[PDB]
């Protein structure tokens, strides 16, 4: 018999190595690694290698990787739930933060902490009851998450006097706290009539984070285990996708001024509430339902509708990437999940998604407007939730919000451990570029 | 006859689009190097974003479409009574590039007064905040919650051409601007939410005057405070894009989140101790100095305290810049305001600010650690508010929040008129930098 370390202790063990690596990179401070062009200034920094992000790197052949591991490696190696086939988001968080795969026992102890720390102050429940029905769900989520800054250990510690070398410890604490609480907050956004019951309902401390999220959404018990596996997979896959995306970047940006994790990830959610970032899954579902509606329920069928769409100036949602040359491995992971659930395979709406994925890439290639027109993860995610009875697309981004806490919180902990300074680029006006 | 603000903006849009198109012809032109230092130093020195309204001149300080603070003091419309320039006039300049007439500003002021009421749900939201909640958190949340009233969110959902994105963005920007003073006043006055929240404003008075009225400093007896508030709000409106509140607003806004969600994100950055605490820090330090050296100090007494400060390792707040070689002209504008008010001149605390501004630069130059050691605007601003009876420094960032709506909202309107894309830099990990 031997002792197994908790998440904080595992993080502490890999901190010195990262600091040694950081110090070596600093010796190369003057080394040139690229050029700033006018294109980069007016194209929202596109292709400008200008920020640090430890947890995930996009490989152009294999897609997103987490400390060098593919989605397929993660599905195989990361710990599962006490029931189910899919990898756990808490395990993904552990991997993102430490660079190492946790044992099963380590993940269970982490899950338990997350269940025990999930309760909300009374003032947050009052805040949520104040929201009108017309308020966008993503707005409700961003606000409620910011409001949890009342519970921030970092805010309080920084005010009192705190060593720069130790800024990470309170940041970690708040990150775990945020993580514990956010599923509950999301469930209250889904269920505005049940705030008092859902807001205080005790969780089963022996179950995983995704299971408990499902329970607070009204989908608990063994009868909903298929949904539990979807939710686990979905949450793990959307946790991190580099630093350049707006929710990750905004979190890093705001956090670099030493706003605590609650205020920082709030800012990330505000970016995620943007139609060009987080509402892609909702847009795809809408477009698939509109397509089913026009063709009813009739391989060659789909092609006419696609061509009709492109020749009218509209885009096919859920298709394309600027760098990835193959289908998004996260998309593939959602279809592998579908492949073993016969009932999802029999849903007409998923059948329509699947046919379109086998036909649209050829069609979009021949049309030539969009480079790398392969399905991305947003093609599939909406339909899967729709199958399990989440039929209001407005809330899809809320689920992405929960998931997307994982990666940016990890980077925030590392930003503070490494002592990274405030993000301060230099602006210029158009006249100044002549 | 004279145009309204929207029509004045419309007239200058095509010229900017023509200029943008010329800058695009030069897209391949190199304008800098990316070094490892830039990646790990949060993009410092990396000329990588567009910002139309303000450019920092290293000799003359911040300039607004080529105009110095002194040009603005001379040329911009004042209030119906009062010596200081109006923030509404500054907004007009920032947005159009042109100085409005007096009649144009009065019509703009009236629109801002007419649009200042809040939905009941925002008042309910604010009553839910506990007393312990940081005032900047309250402000960010309340601003986000106004996204219920966003014309852009609604218009984008319904179908809206890219060429017209600016019109609803403008509308929401004016709406946010109208409402934010009231929101800030509710943050200052949590006991008076019902009365302050619905109190009718004088539609013939300027924006700053109405802010002062809702803060409890209305009437003829507070005219001098009114002039300070006008000046303060106008001067802090815009200071390039690289600062965290401006940048976060642009960032989130580039995903097409509306101005309410975007400026909320800016406020979350502003709530960061590395961004919004400078005025508070200076006031505390000036009061500590007065406590040590008294009211009847000599030049040697001031010089001695500064030396004692620097030889103990501490920094003098409000002094120094990386680029600007003269005193901040915004600082000078606050001292020009003081120069005509005999009572401010007689306050020992202001006398200490003024003396320190004449002595500390010499002292900091000789000490050698601080680069360009001239006063910036934060040297003066706190003491001025403290003179007029704003003695709660925790709320000075809220006032900065109100002011700092002006510039970032202007940029957002231009971002949408020009069709600028989403902000998406490229990240790399430390191992990728070796």
């Amino acid at each position: 018999s031997t002792a197994e370390p908790d998440l904080k202790t595992a993080l502490k063990a890999v901190i010195p190595a990262k600091r040694e690596l950081f110090k070596q990179v600093k010796e190369r401070s003057d080394e040139v690694i690229g050029e700033v062009k006018v294109a980069n200034v007016i194209g929202g920094m596109r292709g400008l290698k200008s920020m640090l992000w430890e947890g995930s790197v996009l490989d152009p052949e294999e897609g997103i990787r987490f400390h060098g591991k593919t989605i397929k490696d993660c599905q195989k190696e990361l710990p599962k739930g006490t029931s189910g086939t899919e990898m756990l988001p808490e395990a993904m968080f552990w991997l993102l933060l430490t660079g190492q795969v946790p044992s099963t026992n380590q993940v269970r102890a982490f899950s338990r902490e997350l269940a025990e720390q999930s309760h909300l102050p009374q003032h947050i429940l009052d805040l949520i009851k104040s929201f009108p029905r017309s308020m966008h769900p993503m707005t409700q989520l961003s606000i409620a998450v910011a409001a949890l800054n009342t519970e921030s250990k970092f805010a309080k510690a920084y005010e009192k006097g705190l060593s720069k070398a130790d800024y990470w410890e309170p940041t970690f604490d708040d990150s775990i706290s945020l993580l514990a609480k956010i599923p509950r907050v999301a469930a209250l956004v889904f269920r505005p009539d049940e705030v008092d019951q859902v807001g205080t309902q005790a969780l089963d401390a022996s179950q995983d984070w995704s299971y408990n999220f499902a329970e607070l959404l009204g989908k608990g018990g063994k009868e909903n285990q298929d949904f539990h596996d979807l939710l686990r997979l979905y949450l793990a896959l959307h946790g991190d996708h580099e630093g350049g995306n707006v929710s990750a970047h905004a979190t890093h940006l705001v956090g670099s001024a030493l706003s605590d994790p609650f205020l920082s990830y709030s800012a990330g959610l505000l970016g995620l509430a943007g139609p060009l970032h987080g509402l892609a899954a909702q847009e795809v579902l809408r477009w698939i339902l509109a397509m089913q509606d026009k063709i009813g329920t009739k391989d060659d069928d789909v092609r006419n509708y696609l061509w009709d769409t492109l020749k009218s100036g509209r885009v096919v949602p859920g298709y394309g990437h600027a760098v990835l040359r193959k289908p998004d491995p996260r998309f593939q992971a959602l279809m592998d999940f579908a492949a073993t659930r016969p009932d999802v395979l029999a849903n007409p709406v998923f059948q329509l998604v699947k046919k379109n994925s086998e036909i649209a890439p050829a069609v979009l290639t021949e049309h030539g407007k969009t480079k790398n027109p392969h399905p991305n993860v947003d093609a599939a995610s909406g339909v899967l939730f729709y199958h399990y009875g989440f039929q209001q697309p407005l809330y899809y981004t809320v689920t992405f919000g929960v998931s997307r806490a994982l990666g940016p919180l990890v980077q925030l902990i590392w930003d503070r451990a490494l002592g990274l300074p405030i993000e301060r680029p230099k602006s210029i006006n158009l006249l100044g570029l002549k």
